[PDB]
């Protein structure tokens, strides 16, 4: 629905063309990165688009800090590779 849901915004983006308007969210608000939102400040992540809290964030970027690693560390070492005996 293009429309900006944002409690402090009521906006009604019925015609927008941008990454703001499939996320219920207007340009001002895309642009004003934080919102007055229910007695919280939300940040437009650019990383799944929805809204998310502002101090939940880091300096890595401006995006939230959850799963943002995994796939760095992933091996399979064997320092015995043959297993006991007696
Ligand atoms: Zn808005
Ligand atoms: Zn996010």
């Amino acid at each position: 629905v293009a429309r900006c849901q944002v409690p402090d915004c009521e906006a009604d983006i019925s015609e927008l063309k941008g990454y703001h308007k499939r996320h219920r969210v207007c340009l001002r608000c895309a642009t004003a990165s934080f919102v007055v939102l229910d007695g919280e400040n939300k940040r437009y992540c650019q990383q799944c688009g929805k809204f998310h809290l502002l101090p939940d964030f880091d300096e890595g970027k401006r995006s939230c800090r959850r799963k943002l690693e995994r796939h760095n560390n992933r091996r399979k070492r064997k320092p015995v590779d043959k297993g006991g005996v007696a």
